[PDB]
């Protein structure tokens, strides 16, 4: 019994001048690595992300383009075999949250918490 | 623990919206959600927004699935207490959207979930 | 209610056995690899266990063996749908032991397989 996490963010084709949606997904791997690496030597806890394309729709009077706005989504698990405490791993993920949050100048980020039943097969 | 997210998986319908691309897609049913939660918004002052996922949904070839599977969308979102005040009237308002987006996409069958997350909102 | 399970396995798609060169090109392959075997337990159980695919990238350390910005991997979930599923627990252990027979064929060192309290509207 344990976590996973899930966030979404933008990824500001503007301020980082992209065109593609396998080029916001690359930038934000890069940023996501580069952060997690960050925090991995501080703590020896390494959050690794799952990362998916998406559009997020909403409503257009409140900034949303037509047909939904470019976004990426990620995700990961806290895996026992990595991770002794739950709590530190969960103050992790949202100390990154904030700071992906903040490289990606966004306005606005959800992260979520819910509870996994991991098998980890190796 | 704390509030919901539904996660809701639809067909894109190529042979009635005729498209071909994971764009199109995403365009046509973004478009499709935008427009029926702004009107669902209107009736009931509650705003579902989604985040959509391209996919392709497996099963058997005989149930009428292609080969290595049908391309699907992928639509999920989260109750925000600052956006929502009553989480029963929300689930009622995503079930509303989810039988209209069936409706719009000609689907026969569709799913529409709720989990139970903890929702970190950053602004 | 419709409180049930749904499951969440993350596989890479092993570009070196493989050899695939899109995404798109990797979602087939792991939809075509899931759905026979998938078929083949339904053959033998009348458990058949559908999976939405996702394509994806998984970011992990460069030192351990990760590409930069990301391994290219497929997401499968699905749902245990009350109107086809007699016994919650078999079709947990089915999902299991599909989740292996892809970690095998798609020759995976490591796969996670996760399961999720989830409530199921089922609208035909
Ligand atoms: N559901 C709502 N009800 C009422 N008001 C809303 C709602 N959504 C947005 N607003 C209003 O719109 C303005 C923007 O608010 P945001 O919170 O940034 O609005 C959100 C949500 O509508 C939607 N969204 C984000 N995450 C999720 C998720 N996990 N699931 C589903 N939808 C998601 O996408 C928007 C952010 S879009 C990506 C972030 C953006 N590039 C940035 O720089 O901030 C603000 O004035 C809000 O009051
Ligand atoms: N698991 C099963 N076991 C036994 N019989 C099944 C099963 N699935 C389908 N059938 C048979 O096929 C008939 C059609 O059933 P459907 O429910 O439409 O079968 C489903 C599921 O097999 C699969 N699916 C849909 N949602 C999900 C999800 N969230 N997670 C995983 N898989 C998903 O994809 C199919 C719908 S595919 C997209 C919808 C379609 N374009 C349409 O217009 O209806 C049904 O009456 C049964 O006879
Ligand atoms: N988080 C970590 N903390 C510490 N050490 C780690 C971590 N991850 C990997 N390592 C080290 O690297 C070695 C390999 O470990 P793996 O378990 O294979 O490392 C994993 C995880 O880091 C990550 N990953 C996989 N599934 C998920 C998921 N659901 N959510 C989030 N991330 C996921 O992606 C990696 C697998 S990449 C795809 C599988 C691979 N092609 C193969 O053939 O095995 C391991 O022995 C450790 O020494």
């Amino acid at each position: 019994k344990t976590l996973r996490f899930e966030i979404v963010s933008g990824v500001n084709k503007g301020y980082f001048h992209t065109n593609s949606q396998s080029e916001s997904l690359d930038l934000v791997g890069g940023i996501w690595q580069k952060i997690a690496k960050e925090e991995f030597e501080k703590s020896n806890i390494y959050v690794s992300a799952v990362i998916k394309p998406s559009k997020t729709v909403y409503n257009q009077e409140w900034g949303c383009p037509e047909n939904g706005e470019e976004t990426v989504v990620l995700t990961g698990v806290a895996n026992e075999e990595f991770v002794d405490d739950i709590e530190k791993w969960k103050d992790t993920v949202i100390k990154l949250a904030k700071e992906l949050k903040n490289q990606m100048k966004q306005s606005t980020l959800t992260c979520e918490f819910i509870e996994t039943e991991l098998h980890y097969f190796k």
